[PDB]
């Protein structure tokens, strides 16, 4: 029933990387979504204390959300743009694997990952 420490945002001995296609997954990916009318439930981890899911972490073992992915993104973070793509695709499908069809949450998980898809099916090539 408590939350877990949230994910690494900082890690000064992973090497990193700014390249073109992290950019983009920044000025493009993350700013789209981050606007979007349905991202607030997902730019913070979840707080299942506040929200009372205290079975949320019990079922949710790789946590992961958009305020994790900006702060990576902002932090250079990452080495390549595979690894941030599959934080994204983790958030959509924890979403999916802790509620279920039709609820709301669920609703603006889907409007959020089609953008995302639309987006990715664009990532520019490596320069
Ligand atoms: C800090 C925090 O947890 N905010 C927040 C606000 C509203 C909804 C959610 C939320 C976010 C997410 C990812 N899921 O799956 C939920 C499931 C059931 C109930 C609420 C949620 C999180």
């Amino acid at each position: 029933s408590m939350n877990p420490p949230p994910p690494e945002t900082s890690n000064p001995n992973k090497p990193k990387r700014q390249t073109n296609q992290l950019q983009y997954l920044l000025r493009v990916v993350l700013k789209t979504l981050w606007k979007h009318q349905f991202a607030w439930p997902f730019q913070q981890p979840v707080d299942a204390v506040k929200l009372n899911l205290p079975d949320y972490y019990k079922i949710i073992k790789t946590p992961m959300d958009m305020g994790t992915i900006k702060k990576r993104l902002e932090n250079n973070y990452y080495w390549n743009a595979q690894e941030c793509i599959q934080d994204f695709n983790t958030m959509f499908t924890n979403c999916y694997i802790y509620n279920k069809p039709g609820d709301d949450i669920v609703l603006m998980a889907e409007a959020l990952e089609k953008l995302f898809l639309q987006k990715i099916n664009e990532l520019p090539t490596e320069e």
